[PDB]
């Protein structure tokens, strides 16, 4: 019921986006019918059959609901007049490009996973988000009430915090002057913004921009129009190219109608598994600390993966340099178990890959009796099984070359990853550069006037 | 909305059972949560989110609903008193053993498949059922109304029809004297049974077996009890070990209460894509004709599959008999494309598999320039790619032996399949023997007294 402070998501949102990721329902592939994603979420992650899962998909696609849409939707996803989306069998969805940034590096052991409801699947506890989504898209529930914000502004605030962790709320507000609604309009109550940013709680007012061009966030246009007719105890000329409501009285309309509304900001989020009231700085610090954890864990993962792969490739290169005796050995083995034991029994000469093979690339788990030792290769059982799994086409010149090239590139990736892990400065710089690139790729203009 | 005469299923039932088959949710594996199957059905086959999919799962598991349950359910699936099943996240299901007979040989091109709703999946149009499910489990909908029947009886009727296609309705009724309800009780109206079997339509009456031990099919026990209290302008002592309702008056109760109900038999099913009223003989003939189509198509499929596999294995055996020159060829090939062209360029000597290799096993699509020709093997490109895909462990003695043994068994399977396809007598005998085995494995005692 409360969003996680780190990714801004509640469980239902996270389960939806996760299912889309697992489906490969990517920004650069064909749309899928909404029903497919709904069915996957219901069966694997959120085993309830009411309207919440599809409702969440629909909200995440509506440009009048989310400041940065997380779902790219095609078809009828409803309108600001409150009409419903078409049924899930008709609408088409895929991940928005920015949703890939929310889930960047999820496959790289960057976040803890928890059991799904039947213990057959894992689900991330939180997304390894590059986007400060809690602030930029906001959240509500009945309690928390966090308005959306401009991504450029929020990223600038994160970077200012990284530069000076003692930055004041006033300092942060030089970069983040207030909320930014997808529906634009006007905010009127600067003290309310400051009190929210300082304490977590502050009430602000949102005013429409007689011709009405923009209305407050979360106001239903058709209901607004009916409300005006009822108080009159007007035409809607809006279209695809923008909103246009046609109607002294204006101040009166602002006084008794949703042409002005209050927004009670109440920044409550899950923080270390507990609900907590959080100010602007708490929220930014939590996001930054999350980036530190993610990037560290990612770098460790990549280093491990690269060493593991390089280790398998060493075996393959040695076998392919010793192809005749390898074949002679396997052909005379009664069974695959005996071939594997014969492979590991006696070390192998390195041949023309000697220079290429001769500590940085050794997996940390590899005991000292294995690997290159005195110009000879001592294979593990796993390495022997990889030789036994080699297809005959890997003996052709090009496939042999590709393996050697892959090994060489891994050696360079490993040296680089060690330099990064070994340097707090490098690691912090990766974090910053990632934020800055997010700003360059996805940052847009402010819409709401403060 | 109407069941297919051949499998007795409506689309929703077929989509449920199909999803369970695709999931591998088999009788001899662990139960899965109902929600998983629901989610898969909704996402892939039946993209509507109301109660129908789960309701269908629940009905198929209830021993008071289906004469032969198609779902094996564990947990609370509701009762004859009309209480609801527990929610889908709590109940556990797998296919009943007999449901595997309903879908036997589905993977062997035995039935036509149709597009699912988004054109990303195939769904069978009908199941290749060994079970005459329309009769044994019945159907209803608002119209068709077909009561359930005893499997032993119905199979005996099918076999009697196969022996004499001119069998009369009276002849069939020597094997099938009437319906058989899962809830037992008593049928009172033999003319109604005969008129239904002769014409498709007949009305019959079902009577409870004061102590009530059995009640009519589709009667809710709790509602029956309330109905008796209302007319009285009694205790339920039923338990896990059987039904027991405790209450001259009896005849009166039979006259004004569901201790007796009418069942209007109306045997309407889909037949060649059209709704048709069908008599007993029409229904049996349709099932038998379906078995003829299935077994023919299955036999053709197996023959094709076996020839295809044998053809790939011939290439592998020849390569493994020529392992040195094969390796020399591939090692000196600049790329896998050049290795493949070199493999196919020149025919191969047969070596010690000559006797084993030397028309019955040739795929029907294989042009005469390929295969064994004058003691030499001419490879296709596909066969060359299979050699290139061979893992080094296939050179060990045991893996080499397993390949040769597989080829030998395929040769014998192919000779047998040709004998069957070539003989209407053999083919009809397979059909009969399959029915008889169904009767032996799944046949049980009559429950309802006529
Ligand atoms: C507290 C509560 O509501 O409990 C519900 C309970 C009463 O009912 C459960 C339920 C309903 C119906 C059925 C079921 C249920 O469990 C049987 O599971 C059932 O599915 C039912 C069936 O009908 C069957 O009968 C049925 O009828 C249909 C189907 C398909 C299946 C079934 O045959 C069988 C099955 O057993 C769902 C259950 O819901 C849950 O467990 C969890 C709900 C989570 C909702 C989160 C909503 C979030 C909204 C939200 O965040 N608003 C947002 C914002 O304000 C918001 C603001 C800013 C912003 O940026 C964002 Cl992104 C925002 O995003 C937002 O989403
Ligand atoms: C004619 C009709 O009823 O149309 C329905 C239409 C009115 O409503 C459709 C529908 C309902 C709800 C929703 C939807 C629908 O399309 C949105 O698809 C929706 O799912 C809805 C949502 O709530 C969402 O809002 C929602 O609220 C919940 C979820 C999870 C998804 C959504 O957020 C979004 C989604 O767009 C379903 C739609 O149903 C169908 O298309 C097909 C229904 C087939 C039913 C077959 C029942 C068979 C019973 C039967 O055979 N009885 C049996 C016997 O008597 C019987 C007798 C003997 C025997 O042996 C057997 Cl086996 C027997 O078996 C039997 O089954």
């Amino acid at each position: 019921a409360l969003p996680d402070v780190r990714d801004g998501l509640k469980p239902v949102h996270r389960r939806v986006l996760y299912a889309m990721n697992v489906l490969g329902n990517d920004w650069n592939k064909a749309y899928k019918k909404s029903a497919r994603v709904v069915g996957d979420v219901i069966g694997k992650y959120h085993p309830h059959g009411d309207s919440a899962v599809y409702d969440t998909i629909v909200r995440m696609a509506q440009p009048f609901s989310l400041r940065y849409m997380l779902v790219d939707g095609q078809g009828n996803f409803g309108s600001i007049d409150g009409d419903s989306a078409a049924a899930m069998r008709y609408t088409e969805i895929r991940l928005a490009k920015i949703a890939h940034e929310l889930m960047a590096d999820l496959e790289k052991e960057t976040v803890d996973f928890v059991d799904n409801y039947d213990g057959t699947e894992k689900i991330p506890d939180v997304m390894p988000t590059k986007i400060p989504n809690l602030l930029v898209n906001g959240s509500s529930g009945i309690a928390t009430n966090i308005p959306p914000h401009n991504l450029t502004e929020v990223i600038n605030g994160c970077l200012a915090y990284i530069d000076d962790e003692d930055i004041s709320i006033e300092g942060l507000m030089e970069h983040i002057p207030g909320p930014d609604f997808p529906t634009a309009a006007i905010i009127n109550g600067r003290r309310g913004i400051e009190e929210a940013y300082r304490t977590g709680r502050g009430k602000v007012y949102i005013r429409a921009r007689i011709i009405v061009h923009e209305i407050p966030y979360q106001v239903n246009k058709a209901r607004l129009i009916e409300k005006i007719a009822e108080l009159v105890k007007l035409r809607d000329e809006s279209d695809k190219d923008g909103m246009r409501i046609v109607i002294v009285v204006l101040n009166n309309l602002y006084s008794q109608t949703q042409l002005q509304v209050s927004f009670g900001i109440n920044m409550v989020a899950l923080h270390h598994g507990q609900p907590k009231i959080m100010n602007l700085k708490d929220i930014i610090a939590a996001f930054v600390r999350h980036r530190r954890e993610v990037v560290t864990r990612r770098t460790i993962f990549e280093l491990r993966k690269a060493r593991d792969r390089a280790h398998i490739l060493e075996a393959l290169a040695v076998a392919l340099a010793n192809i005749d005796p390898i074949i002679e050995l396997i052909r005379h083995a009664p069974t695959p178990a005996e071939a594997k034991t014969a492979l590991v029994a006696n070390p192998w000469q390195l041949g023309n890959v000697a220079a290429m093979l001769e500590d940085a690339a050794r997996p940390e788990w590899l005991e000292p009796e294995f690997g290159v030792r005195d110009g000879l290769y001592y294979l593990t059982e796993q390495q022997a099984q990889a030789i036994l799994d080699l297809r005959l086409q890997k003996l052709t010149g090009l496939e042999h070359e590709k393996l050697l090239d892959e090994y060489k590139e891994l050696l360079d990736q490993i040296a680089e990853l060690l330099r990064i892990l070994g340097s707090a400065d490098r690691l912090m710089e990766v974090i910053r550069e990632e934020l800055e690139l997010v700003r360059e790729q996805f940052g847009d203009k402010r819409r709401t006037e403060i």
